């Protein structure tokens, strides 16, 4: 038994990261067969980041003017292509680490496991959610542009998320493997604001199933309720609208426990009107939003 | 910017993981050079789980007993031996993707990662504490024994924790990779219980400034105090004592954000007596204690 924020195995990411560097500036790349693929914000300086013109900063560029090194040794490059915010430089050495691979786009409320990597190197690796309004809450500093997010699908690796910039308020935006940003942002240095912040309501609920799984079961009795019911209090409370879809894929979970997802309902609308009371649940305090209902049946069934 | 539980990548640790059957019995080993180490309980049936005699079970084994697999390839067994609660399988061949590595036996409040796994396969990787009581709280389902638990410095992977068994208070035990359990535990299916857990402050600590760092701020006062003051309010709520050693070691953290240790002590001293009065630090409602003043350090400055 047990429950923790878990990640993906990292291994098959490492050996895909470079570092790629233009001039002054360095970051991450990722390195799959012969091409290599980061943010194009690196063929940037200060004085092009209000209105940069990429496509003039690039052409001003020679293959010779980027620098791709995979653990400090310098790979050729042969090639430079731009698609949407996503440089990807052809090298003249395939990565003979490559897993096997997909680039997908994933949906808000989704998570993915993130290897931040600073020059190159990883760090750590962690695990993030696709928040509503696109952003991500990650822990990414200065260099770590270009780190990946993933999942692991069978024996796929599934890349999700490139890491671009981090927002005011401390949380992160970034694009998918083709170039494009999740949410309203764009790649260049207006004043930029994600949307509020809803809490995953699926998500809650798969947490709470984990807790039962796991024998902490304080905040369940015989009670239930209805859809439509339970979302009058979602709303109040700045959750997610709950949908039959929702309900279905939270299958899996009510049939280890037996317990009937508007039977959980209820239990989470019972805490959310009158709190925790000072409990903990899976060791928080607070009710969780990132884990979903197949993270919970990964850790509680030990896929690999 | 953010803060998050991080474990350190796993990608010299997955390449060492092997899966070791004994009859009908499957659980996880660790392929280093030509030697798979795994927990010897391994050799046990349901008969032995009381007082299973290890040296006899052992020594009535073959080599043949034993099926290594690394992914689908088959490592012949040449010999078998024990060192304290650990099986030392010697294999025919080295494995190649051996990295630098070391045995470390860790102390109670360090972190490290866990790479859990199942018939020789990661399945996922995650953040884990030395409790003060020589338990963890992990996640581990049947047939993770045998997964292990690392830090990484720089190029060399320090292994620590290798996994064996889930107390019914469903926290965890296991040995380092010598075979000697963490903690009074044995491998014997006797009753056995954790002696009382305490909260490690200097992780409490260590959270508190990456809170700092990261803007959360309102539970910051402008009180300082003594290390023998702040240790009698740690004693009433069960938190372990704090030392001068941990005060130097959050030494980093206290040049990063200009805050005393002392004053940050405080500030926690208001934090237990009184709780958060529906506040939240780092996106939680209680006072973490499992990142270390590294973990902080390491996360916080790349
Ligand atoms: C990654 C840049 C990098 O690694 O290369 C230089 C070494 C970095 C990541 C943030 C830095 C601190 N922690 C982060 O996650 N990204 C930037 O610095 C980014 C550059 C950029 C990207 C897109 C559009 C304009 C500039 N700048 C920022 O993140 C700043 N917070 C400014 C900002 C940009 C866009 C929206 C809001 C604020
Ligand atoms: C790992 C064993 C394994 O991989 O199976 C080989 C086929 C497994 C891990 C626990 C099972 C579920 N989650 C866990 O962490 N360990 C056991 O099943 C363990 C076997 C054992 C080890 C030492 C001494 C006696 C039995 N049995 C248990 O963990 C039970 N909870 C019984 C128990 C043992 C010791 C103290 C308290 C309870």
């Amino acid at each position: 038994s047990g429950f923790r924020k878990m990640a993906f195995p990292s291994g098959k990411v490492e050996g895909c990261m470079v570092q790629v560097t233009c001039g002054t500036t360095t970051l991450n790349g990722l390195w799959l067969d012969d091409v290599v693929y980061c943010p194009r914000h690196v063929i940037c300086t200060s004085e092009d980041m209000l209105n940069p013109n990429y496509e003039d900063l690039l052409i001003r560029k020679s293959n010779h003017n980027f620098l791709v090194q995979a653990g400090n040794v310098q790979l050729r490059v042969i090639g430079h292509s731009m698609q949407n915010c996503v440089l990807k430089l052809k090298v003249d050495t395939a990565n003979p680490k490559t897993p096997k691979y997909k680039f997908v786009r994933i949906q808000p409320g989704q998570t993915f496991s993130v290897l931040a990597c600073y020059n190159g190197s990883p760090s750590g690796v962690y695990q993030c959610a696709m928040r509503p309004n696109f952003t991500i809450k990650g822990s990414f500093l200065n260099g770590s542009c270009g780190s990946v997010g993933f999942n692991i699908d069978y024996d796929c690796v599934s890349f999700c998320y490139m890491h671009h910039m981090e927002l005011p308020t401390g949380v992160h935006a970034g694009t998918d493997l083709e170039g494009n940003f999740y949410g309203p942002f764009v790649d260049r240095q207006t004043a930029q604001a994600a949307g509020t912040d809803t809490t995953i309501t699926v998500n809650v609920l798969a947490w709470l199933y984990a807790a039962v799984i796991n024998g902490d079961r304080w905040f369940l009795n015989r009670f239930t309720t209805t859809l439509n019911d339970f979302n009058l209090v979602a709303m109040k409370y700045n959750y997610e609208p709950l949908t039959q879809d929702h309900v279905d894929i939270l299958g899996p979970l009510s049939a280890q426990t037996g317990i009937a997802v508007l039977d959980m309902c209820a239990s989470l609308k019972e805490l959310l009107q009158n709190g925790m009371n000072g409990r903990t649940i899976l060791g928080s305090a607070l009710l969780e939003d990132e884990f979903t209902p197949f993270d919970v049946v990964r850790q509680c069934s030990g896929v690999t």
